[PDB]
């Protein structure tokens, strides 16, 4: 049925390409659509540097870290936080980006990650 983990090859988007810059309107909400489009393959990444989180709308969805050991072909092993008005339902590791729908952007790179779908 449906395992822990599962490897995918997302688009890393720069963040002033992203056309729809958040899933939703609740922490619930957009938890729950990080999830529904990364199982329809339609979830990107953006690199949190300076400045792209204010670009980007809250609440917002993070891939963070969870493990330090495995990464099998550099599938670095996630899971999802998300975070309201500054304060995350959740703790895990090191940010690697937040996710944003993805409807047909042209990607810079392509991050592997072994995500921990719940
Ligand atoms: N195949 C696939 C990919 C990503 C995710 S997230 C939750 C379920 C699921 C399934």
């Amino acid at each position: 049925m449906e395992k822990t983990h599962v490897q995918l090859s997302l688009p890393v988007l720069q963040v002033r390409d992203v056309l729809v810059r958040g899933f939703g309107d609740s922490v619930e909400e957009v938890l729950s659509e990080a999830r529904q489009h990364l199982k329809d393959g339609t979830c990107g990444l953006v690199e949190v540097e300076k400045g792209v989180l204010p670009q980007l709308e809250q609440p917002y969805v993070f891939i963070k870290r969870s493990d330090a050991r495995t990464a099998p072909h550099g599938h670095v092993m996630v899971e999802l936080v998300a975070e309201l008005e500054g304060i995350q339902y959740g703790r895990s590791g090191e940010t690697l980006g937040v996710l944003v729908p993805h409807v047909g952007e042209i990607p810079v790179a392509y991050r592997k990650v072994l995500l921990r779908k719940n």
